[PDB]
């Protein structure tokens, strides 16, 4: 699908509505390996190590679950080695190296990927 990288560091919360407000979309929802490869190349030029996506791990206590912010189905995931359980915060982050997803604390200010 269509996607756009934003380079301005913003916390996950800041980043989500930047897509809705500035570009009229949501954080990117990845559904196959091709699209996740297209994004890997787009963030290779970033000195940053991670970028935000629509992945937000929710759950109360021991009920941690994964949902896209745009509401799309969770039919694919490319988690890194030593990810995701037993670490991280409540927001998913794509590692700029290789394209592996990694959990991160939402308050981290990283670039992000909007889809439209
Ligand atoms: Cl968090």
């Amino acid at each position: 699908c269509r996607y756009l990288l934003v380079r301005s560091l913003q916390t996950f919360s800041q980043a989500w509505f930047t897509c809705r407000r500035c570009y009229r979309g949501n954080l990117v929802s990845i559904h196959n390996f091709n699209i996740n490869y297209r994004i890997q190349c787009s963030v290779s030029a970033l000195n940053q190590g991670q970028v935000w996506i629509g992945g937000r791990i929710t759950g109360s206590g021991r009920c941690r679950r994964f949902q896209w912010v745009d509401g799309s189905r969770w039919n694919f995931a490319y988690w890194a080695a030593h990810q995701p359980w037993s670490r991280g915060g409540h927001c998913v982050a794509l590692c700029t190296r290789g394209g592996h997803w990694r959990r991160a604390h939402c308050l981290r200010r990283l670039p992000f990927i909007c889809s439209y």
